[PDB]
Parts: C-alpha cells; structure tokens; sequence
C-alpha cells in the first residue's frame, strides 16, 4: 500500500520542528529509516505491531516532514549532527526502559550507537540492511560502488543537490518490485527542491564508515560493531536475498551476534518495500517473544 500510517506528530528539538509518528500505549517499538528514506518506509511493517507496543518512527532531520537544517551546507547533516537531533528527540519521547528497536540503513548506524550507549533501556534490536561495522570498498556492493565512490567526490553536489541521484536512481534501483506513483511521490517530497533541500541524502553516503573515512564515524561503528557481538539482547536478524549492504564480510560479521534470531527475506536494500509483511510478521513474533503474554 502507499498510504502512509497513522499520521505525522511534531515536536520542536533545538528549535528546528521533527516531524514522527507515535500510536498506541505500551513499551515503543521504535522504527528508524535511513537514506534517503523517512518514517514512511516502515508504513507496511509497523502495522504488523498493532497492539503490541506504543509504534514510533521518526523522520531524520531534514528529511520526511523534519525541518532543513538553516543554513545548509557540506558540513551539515553530519552522522554527529544527526545523532544530536535524534538522541534529543528520543529523549523528548519519553520511550522508558524497554525499547525495541527496528532499525535500516543510516538509522542502524544511529540506533546501533544509541543502543550501546543506552544498553539498559533496549529490550530488543531488530535490524536489516545495516551498517553493521566499518567496512572496505570491496565490501561495498559492487553495482553501485562506482557511484558511492562519485558521491565521495566533487562530484557529488551535482549528481545529488543538481539531480537527487539517490532519491530518483539509487532508491528504485535497490528495490526488487517496481514504485507506484503516489509512493515516489512520497519519497521525493522532502526532496522537491534542487539544492540544500537534498544535502541529507549527499551528506549521508559521505559519511559511511568506508576505507577508515571518515574516521570519527569508523570509530563510533567499531565501538558498536564490538559491543553487538558481544552483548547478549535478543536480536532479530533479517537476511536479505540478494541484499546489497549487509552481505558478504558484513554478514559473516553479523551472524556471529549472540541471542539472534535470522530470518531471510526478499530484496535489496530498501527490503521494507519487497517483503513488508514477511518482515512485519517477523518483527511483531520478536516483540511477542520479548512482551509475554
């Protein structure tokens, strides 16, 4: 379905407006999108949760319904600016002591951070497609590096800001069925205007722990990637096939987690929009496992 879920909340965070959904009572169960994604990637899965917990998924700054950042700029939208924002808006949340978190993308890399520094307060982690530990260029999936490797270039404004490359080429090149109209619409949306409006989505893959650079998120992922394997939450695995990020070195990695379980769906990267239900279905048995009765 392209509808969205449940129905956009805002809360003011440093004075700049983040936009979030927030249904239901109980222990949340906290859905994080990544690039160039927002809270409406989850729109299929977090139904599968009705009842189970309070359903949160908040849209990254400057992205989804979040406000820009003034003045933008190559240094914005940062991992460390990023994380600012999302750490004070998960506090502003009030989400307690049992999290569960479901995390994509650039929102493992945050939630994977957030968790090792909040370990007490996470009751479960389920995560797919992530960015698991720092990786090297032949980890990379190959049909994209060269162009992951452009983005880390001069040349990125243009093909991002100029083009919104991965907004309109690498999102529906990283889902196996093809977009309706109303749901690339929605996520080209935050993402209209040529410019700044799309620095999140350039900002980001230059920011992924890649070859040692950059070095201080390289350093916040091998401190996570450590922990994880390590810590014993329960953790709920979902595989995908092919997969694009999390294979290879990184998922021989991250099958050496304890207490996970791992299941195998369909898709590339943006699996949310292949196998929906699958993963829905999956994630909702987590938390019914993890919330006896």
């Amino acid at each position: 379905g392209a509808k969205p879920f449940g129905e956009k909340k805002f809360i003011e965070i440093k004075g700049r407006r983040m936009a979030y959904i927030d249904e239901g009572t109980g222990d949340p169960i906290l859905f994080q999108h990544g690039n160039p994604t927002s809270s409406y990637l989850w729109r299929n899965i977090m139904p599968h949760c009705a009842g189970l917990g309070r359903l949160i998924a908040c849209d990254l700054i400057g992205m989804g319904d979040s406000d820009k950042l003034d003045p933008s700029g190559p240094e914005r939208y940062a991992y460390a600016e990023h994380r600012d924002y999302l750490d004070a808006l998960w506090e502003a949340l009030d989400l307690g002591d049992r999290v569960v978190l479901v995390v994509h993308d650039w929102g493992s890399a945050l939630g994977f951070d957030w968790a090792r520094r909040h370990r007490e307060r996470v009751q479960g982690i389920a995560y797919m497609e992530a960015i698991a530990m720092p990786i090297e260029w032949a980890d990379f999936p190959e049909q994209d590096r060269d162009l992951f490797q452009a983005f880390r270039s001069q040349a990125g404004e243009e093909l991002v800001l100029q083009d919104n490359v991965f907004v309109e080429q690498v999102l529906p090149g990283l889902i196996l069925r093809p977009l309706s109209e109303a749901e690339m619409a929605a996520y080209r949306e935050p993402f209209l205007a040529a410019g700044e409006a799309r620095r999140p989505t350039l900002s980001w893959p230059r920011q992924i722990p890649i070859a040692g650079t950059p070095a201080d998120v390289v350093a916040i992922a091998r401190d996570y990637a450590g922990w994880l394997s390590e810590s014993p939450i329960p953790k709920l695995f979902i595989n995908a096939e092919p997969g694009a990020l999390t294979t290879g070195r990184m998922r021989d990695f991250c099958r050496t987690w304890p207490n996970q379980t791992e299941i195998t769906v369909a898709g590339a990267h943006f699996i949310q929009e292949d196998s929906p239900d699958e993963i829905g279905a999956a994630i909702a048995a987590f938390v019914r496992r993890l919330r006896p009765a």
